[PDB]
Parts: C-alpha cells; structure tokens; sequence
C-alpha cells in the first residue's frame, strides 16, 4: 500500500497473510475454514497467518494454519489476469475472535464512487521498494468503468474494476496481491494488478468479487 496509513493491530480482522517461508500475498477469511485470494498468488506449501499485525514479530494473537487444498478459478488466464481468484481451505478451522473475523460475500456489485478499504503488507513506495512490517490501510473509491478502460485499453474485462486515484499517490502495490477490497462491509475486490504503483492515470485493478459469489458458495459446499 502506497500513501496509506498504519491500520493498527487487528483493525482488519479478516486480513490474512499467505506465507511460504515468507509473506508473499494477502488474502481474506470468508469463514472458519476458507480464504479467498488471487489465482496469481497460487503456490504449493501455503501456510495461512491470521490475526497478524507485524509479520516479523509474534505478538501472540496469531494463528498459523496450513492449507489443505487450493482451488484456482477454472477460467483463470495467467496472461490477462481475467478471473484472478483462488480459494484456500484450512487444515483446521480458525478460531474467530475480535482479531480474527470473517468478511461477508457481497449480495450485489458496488457502484462507482463507493468508498473502499484496501489493506496489505505490500511495497509502500511509488517508485522504490520499501516493505512494511505492519499492515497498511487505504481508503479508495471505486472508479467508473470508463476511467478504468481508458487507462488500460483492451485489458479490462467485466471481471475487473478500478479503484484508486487518477491523480496517483495512493494505491495498492506488489506484496498486496490477493488482499481484500471491502466496500460497505462486503468483500468487493481482490488486489490483482496494475501499472507500477500510485502512478498518475494508472489506478489499481481488482478482481470483481460480486461476479464470483455462486462459484465461491458452490465450490466451498463441495470441498
Ligand atoms: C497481456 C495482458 N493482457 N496483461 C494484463 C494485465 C497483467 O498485468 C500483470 C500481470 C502479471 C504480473 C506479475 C506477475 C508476477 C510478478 C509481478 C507481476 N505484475 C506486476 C504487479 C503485480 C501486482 C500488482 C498489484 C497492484 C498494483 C497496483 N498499482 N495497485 C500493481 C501490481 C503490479 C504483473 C502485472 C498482465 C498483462
Ligand atoms: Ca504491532
Ligand atoms: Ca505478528
Ligand atoms: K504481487
């Protein structure tokens, strides 16, 4: 997150860190046994870390649970990032508390201009590299589809939306991938891609979750 603020210890309780010996992507807990992240974050040997603030210090609220199963969306296209979503099932159920909570699936898509909260442990530099230890937060509005498509000609699909600032300075970045985009208390997006980070006229692109609700519900019920 570029141009964000320090959220504060367990302020985004559904935020998950995917670890494979190091943090490599964010995720969102949708229930005691399932996490939603991006298909581009797919990897073997995933450990899910819940209730994390500072990823390099154990402050005692953490729950480290191995993944038993990974399911990348059937139509995921690594070339275009269309359908950038994966489900991750936990070996054992997480213990929900004030620090570890699940986020609800959206019942409908959100409108352009709706304010959202994006979070993660990604790079905080527009151009440079500086990874934080504590979770960063950022408020950003959903952009109009026209603005999104104008910004990335021939690359935006109906499964994507843009959020951020056209004037740049604030965005998600590498390290935030797979992370939640929460608008009006529902998971509306997943940090997917972009052109650099916080650049003028290059907002963040997010997987449009509301398109995936029956897929998520059905997949979960059968696994
Ligand atoms: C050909 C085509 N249709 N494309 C559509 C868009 C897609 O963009 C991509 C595709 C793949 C990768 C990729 C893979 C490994 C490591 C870093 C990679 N990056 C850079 C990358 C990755 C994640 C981001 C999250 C947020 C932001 C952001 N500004 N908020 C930028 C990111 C940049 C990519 C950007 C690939 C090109
Ligand atoms: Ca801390
Ligand atoms: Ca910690
Ligand atoms: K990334």
């Amino acid at each position: 997150i570029v141009g964000g603020y320090t959220c504060g210890a367990n302020t985004v309780p559904y935020q998950v860190s995917l670890n494979s010996g190091y943090h490599f992507c964010g995720g969102s807990l949708i229930n005691s046994q399932w996490v939603v992240s991006a298909a581009h974050c797919y990897k073997s040997g995933i450990q899910v870390r819940l209730g994390e603030d500072n990823i390099n210090v154990v402050e005692g609220n953490e729950q480290f649970i191995s993944a038993s199963k990974s399911i990348v969306h059937p139509s995921y296209n690594s070339n275009t990032l269309n359908n950038d979503i994966m489900l991750i099932k936990l070996k054992s159920a997480a213990s929900l508390n004030s620090r570890v909570a699940s986020i609800s699936l959206p019942t409908s898509c959100a409108s352009a201009g709706t304010q959202c909260l994006i979070s993660g442990w990604g790079n905080t530099k527009s151009s440079g590299t500086s990874y934080p230890d504590v979770l960063k937060c950022l408020k950003a509005p959903i952009l109009s589809d026209s603005s999104c498509k104008s910004a990335y000609p021939g690359q935006i699909t109906s499964n994507m939306f843009c959020a951020g600032y056209l004037e740049g300075g604030k965005d998600s970045c590498q390290g935030d991938s797979g992370g939640p985009v929460v608008c009006s208390g529902k998971l509306q997006g997943i940090v997917s891609w972009g052109s650099g980070c916080a650049q003028k006229n290059k907002p963040g692109v997010y997987t449009k979750v509301c398109n995936y609700v029956s897929w998520i519900k059905q997949t979960i019920a059968s696994n």
